[PDB]
């Protein structure tokens, strides 16, 4: 198990997907500078405070950028998924969690019942990987944050596509 700093977002970060995070608070800025020095990463968890969710996504910091307004914008991309075994909160507000990593996304070719699920993805604007088409349709399709959290919790690419098929409009 690994202790990983958790960043609270009102939306889950799917693996491979990208988000831009404006970091300007004194606690979040000092953590990124420390993580940028140590090399250790952090994770993004969907919150429910009105405590993170049980599953989160490790980020890779793709691009730094200090805007003309002085605010630092982070280009984050989802890498590995983790489970929050337990979490604590420091006095400043930053939340650290003891996490266990998930098995990486397999390259298993999609099953015959999911081949059409790849054709509907290609229309929207290599691909025969079930975990890849699963993470991509979940991002493009207008799913609720709860539905995207349930996909994150599911650790099997094919069962992910089976319930992603139910939530399809």
């Amino acid at each position: 198990i690994t202790s990983l700093p958790l960043f609270p977002l009102h939306s889950v970060l799917l693996p491979g997907a990208t988000i831009g995070l404006r970091v300007f608070e004194r606690r979040y800025l000092d953590l990124v500078r420390d993580c940028g020095r140590t090399g250790s990463s952090f994770g993004v968890c969907l919150i429910l405070d009105g405590v993170p969710a049980a599953y989160g996504t490790e980020v890779r910091i793709e691009d730094f950028d200090v805007g003309n307004d002085g605010v630092l914008v982070l280009r984050l991309r989802g890498t590995r998924r983790f489970r929050v075994q337990r979490s604590r909160v420091r006095d400043n507000g930053l939340v650290v969690g003891e996490v266990s990593w998930c098995e990486p996304d397999s390259d298993d070719e999609l099953r015959p019942e999911h081949g059409l699920l790849a054709t509907v993805l290609e229309r929207m604007l290599l691909l025969d990987q079930a975990a890849w088409v699963g993470w991509r349709l979940a991002e493009l399709l207008p799913l609720s944050e709860g539905q995207r959290l349930s996909l994150l919790q599911e650790d099997d690419p094919h069962r992910r596509l089976e319930q992603l098929l139910a939530w399809m409009p």
